[PDB]
């Protein structure tokens, strides 16, 4: 059982040899699902480097199931080292594109260097990879749109949420007097008013944060007050939208619109890194379960709706082309993030601040094209006949 | 290998015993890939020797089959569900037939990417593809000329005659389908063009029923005012490739719309698309992966007319409707389908078709954005 | 000259006869241009060649035009009898919208003021109501008068239909355009001063007849302003205002402007000023430049009636502007201004009775902008004896 | 009256040339159809052998009314020589502006520019190339609509076509107005229904002849064959109209297009077309024949729609700045109407990026900058402008 695993890894295993093989699977020693095992190893090093069969069983037994899949290469991407080397090549290629313009409309976005570039990957199995500046905090901005949508649907269900907001691209209101979808400001503002009704903003914010925290496997989620204050002061177009929505009676009964706008600016100001965000995207890749905690964050219904709208509406005006050429659900944001989901496989956050004319981060856009150019991840690729493409699940 | 299979099924196997067990896997005794085997049986209780002699040539396929390795391992179960969904849509009596056909005609056909087949309803009655051909001829065009060339002439996304670039919005609208028609087999006459497409559709269908309705073609082309208006407009905006005869393309276009299929043959067509360009019952490579992926993308967003976005959100499967009441349905990596009932809703889609498609995804985890690990209460037919 | 007029009107004239003959021409004895004559007559009960010349001397040229039938509409009594029929005819049309309770009957009134100062009224013409959108052409004329055509039209469009190709509101007659126009006027001072200034201007337009302000309407508009705040934030976002504009304050000024009150009678003089080329008919004072008055009439023509503007231009062919209080400011260039007021509105937002009356006026008279003055077929021409 | 007139012109006897020179200075042409008997007697009188009171009476008696108004300065523009002198200056000023493109290009001669005036009293003036024939093209649009309304009335015509400024169709699934191609095709299908194109065409041609006081109206077959070849977009419209059921019952659409191209290919000069516009300014009566041609409601409707819809995409700006009903065409013509005063035709082929003749447009602005002709100018108070009626 745990003995079997011992043999696949002589009389006694040096600990470092166990750790090194574990880290090659793509797992991180700090994985919450590995905690018992790692605690035991560290404790063992104290009271003791070689592990005999009996010691190994002792350290590895609590986590044995997860550990067996790792070593039996049952993970979604079994040769991860090979895959990450491709990710790096693609990272390097995109890094040669200097074009684009960093958003200057508020001091917090403008300060960011155009030359910051990073990519983080988290598979639905919890395998992690990062290259570039992946520990630098930035604001989600519109990348928050699908997440608060997912929350709303999780709590209120499809039918209700979509009384208030549309299901498709625009190509302020559709024929039915609703904003076109959750990924446009008008739609996001309305989705924001749907969450945790009848409570003050402080608890609403906290409530939302609980969700993000879980989606991120308790990795970094933070808040930029500097950005919130600036968004709120320069927010004229969003105020125009708010008054219009109120005038057309688009909000739930009793809504305080100005309060909702404040909440909305707050939500846009939430901070992540590529690493933590990649976990959020992996939760969406994993059907609502956080890949690194095994926790159930969101209903399958919420995740399906959200991925559908990211595919359709997620890239601003580039959505149609992105869907045709990339065919992956994604959400761009003005700070230069692109939240990417390859369903059943992994999730990513790509970050470079310079934007193209559509509003999309130039290196992210270029990286996403290459990713699908290389691998058979396009939504409508086939898993049997893919031509020259590479399939990393094999 | 033929030995193992033999034991799996006493000293001798009655022929019928092997036949009914084979049928139970979803395959038909007439599968083109089973020909050698069925010929060997026609040349004769099989003892081990006669059995090995008969099945040796088809062994690999038969092995996949009897070892429950097909994309849907328990097909008899999956079939029973298709039947319930069918009987449920059958009770929906609404819609309006376009204008000769009888309402109450309803049929559904399935072909898995492994060539497993099922049918219920009026499944052998030939009807016209109409706009169902749109993705088919777009696939042919991308197959021969590639993505970059074809999309010089036509858009890649939905609308809401020409887009901001002076191209028709996509291949699934009439304007776009007319332009696409002008791209195929350029410079050759219409007669050869029609033969070429007809040959291409034969491959897609694994050589099952494909036909032409001259009656439909005649009336279509007399009533084609809106399409004529479109042709003159496209010509004037210089939308066609140099040297196009637009009045001739419209002819060809009306012809392509009049091509006939049954639910059964058209389901194989959809199966080719679900199989990455390989025909499931012939094993023949038909379209390039590039052509198939483009086609599925545009059917997903553009395929259902004004109901496209609603259909993508709820059903999440590439599909293409036509005014005869066909819906060409693709579940990638799993199966193709054709649903046929003539009565249409206000949007132009078959009423029973639409109902069936919703229920199918309500039941099974086939939605494009369903997860294959956590699906809640949905059935997964692949298990 | 005074003698000429004297004989025209025995040894002595009874003075009730001069008054009666005067009123007969359409002028009122309260006409600001007749004051001296009326004061001299107050000092004086029969008028001999001598007393008559004394009373009438000051104003003689105006009274001569009046008695010699030189006025734009020489036979006025006949023309007002027609206005009355049209009035009764439109009166009988009771459709429109303002479990509604009703404590009192419907209000309907029509006032006519000619470019010569001839006046007529029937119905409820003394009851104050808010201009609302009727104020739009008025404040646009002010802006153009003060700033000129080039400057105003950097901020707003000249054509019918939030923003057009150039990211300007379409014209001065739509809310977005009227909000921008509001921001153009008196940019130096504070809001109280801007309001006084506009109010003074409307006094000139009206020959100092009734104009006022309704605080109730103003507060009600303030509370209901979501639609107008949406527009106000959008305009700001798109940088549609002149530099240093306080947009929230401009809307407040906007609501005040919509809340200004008039009567059918005083508003008809406002319209007669626009019909008279910028000169107030009853004071002879020059209120607005010709450029401001031409620009205003042109935009009233195409843009003045909401979504009925096109149909109205084609069938009626007169510059007009309507508002939700039920008013229709009507202009007939070179002839007269009018104000029609009934509160019930049709589905397009225009006063039911007002619209009916405007149609009938042009069916009857050759006032349609594209009518011909030589060959009019069946129509009546009131400019002729 | 004949004696009164004789005295104002007179001395014991009037030299013939002196009566003629005075007549011309009023703006009337000697060839005026309404002056025919007068001129006939005059020529007859020179044969049988200086006018005395009795001889002068004999000559002008049949035409006395019109001649009396002319000499008494009762014409809409009493000082006509002063006015034409202004027209000439505006013409020269429009000339120095050579921008625009005619519908690497070679040039075999100078570009043509001409301006004709016909007053509602039949006073004439021309300067520039005013006798050169050119195709009406879209300038024919208000003319054929006026015919439709004349024969069919407002209700019938506007059951098929919109009344407002402006896809091919409005919310009623009717073309937006008579001045856009789709609307003008539908109007074309209204006229003289149930006869062959040859008969319909002769019918419009005689109508055009009356509007023009029987001055030049013609046809360009070269232009027609060309329109017929390049009409892909008009055939697109034709099939769309047909698809949407915009034509009256039983119309042959392909035949209707053919009639339409014909109507576009009709030819005028600046002079003949100025009389056409003057008919529209005169309430349906032709100024030089005194003949009733179009009904008042047809003339009103046409002027209304020219005002708002006449200049293509410049209609909005044109109405605002110029305030005159006008219609322009791809040949470089602008048919202009000052209601109650005059008609005009301006012709220069080079077009601006909107499709309007550059010289015509420039001339129209200057005309209104100078004169109080703007639809919304006041007649009593106008500022620096001059009023030619005074
Ligand atoms: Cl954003
Ligand atoms: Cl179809
Ligand atoms: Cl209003
Ligand atoms: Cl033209």
């Amino acid at each position: 059982l745990e003995d079997l695993l011992f043999y696949t890894i002589q009389e006694k295993i040096p600990v470092h040899k166990f750790i090194t093989a574990l880290k090659s699977t793509g797992l991180r020693t700090s994985d919450p699902r590995l905690k018992e095992c790692m605690d035991m190893l560290r404790l063992t090093l104290q009271t003791t480097v070689m592990l005999d069969k009996d010691l190994f069983k002792k350290c590895v037994q609590s986590n044995i199931v997860l550990l067996t899949q790792a070593f039996r290469r049952k993970f979604v991407i079994p040769d991860f080292m090979s895959f990450t080397s491709h990710i790096d090549e693609l990272y390097e290629s995109a890094k040669k594109q200097s074009g684009g313009k960093v958003a200057d409309y508020i001091p917090q976005l403008a300060k960011f260097s155009p030359d910051l570039w990073g990519v983080s990957v988290c598979t639905v199995d919890g395998q992690r990879h990062s290259i570039g500046d992946t520990k630098v905090p930035f604001c989600l901005q519109s990348c928050v749109k699908p997440l608060k949508y997912a929350i709303a649907v999780n709590d209120l269900g499809t039918e209700y949420v979509h009384r208030y907001v549309g299901k498709e691209p625009s190509g302020f209101l559709n024929e039915d007097d609703k904003p076109h979808n959750p990924m446009v400001n008008a739609g996001a503002i309305v989705v924001t008013s749907l969450i945790k009704q009848g409570v003050n903003n402080a608890e609403k914010f906290d409530y939302v944060m609980q969700f993000l925290n879980k989606m991120a496997g308790n990795e970094y989620v933070g808040f930029s007050n500097a950005t919130f204050q600036s968004e709120r002061e320069s927010g004229d177009r969003n105020f125009a939208i708010g008054y219009y929505l109120k005038e057309k009676k688009c909000f739930p009964e009793g809504t305080d619109m100005v309060g909702i706008l404040d909440f909305y600016f707050q939500l846009c100001s939430i901070e992540v890194t590529c690493e933590s965000a990649s976990v959020m995207a992996a939760t969406l890749a994993n059907g609502g379960f956080c890949p690194i905690t095994g926790e159930r964050v969101l209903s399958p219904e919420a995740v399906r709706n959200t991925l559908s709208l990211m595919h359709s509406c997620g890239m601003y005006d580039f959505s149609g082309q992105f869907a045709f050429h990339v065919g992956l659900p994604a959400k761009s944001g003005v700070a230069g993030g692109i939240l990417l989901v390859v369903p059943n496989v992994m999730g990513m956050m790509c970050w470079s601040p310079p934007l193209d004319k559509m509003g999309n981060s130039v290196k992210g856009i270029h990286f996403c094209h290459d990713l699908v150019s290389l691998c058979n991840f396009h939504n409508y690729d086939n898993l049997r006949h893919f031509a020259k493409k590479l399939d990393p699940r094999r």
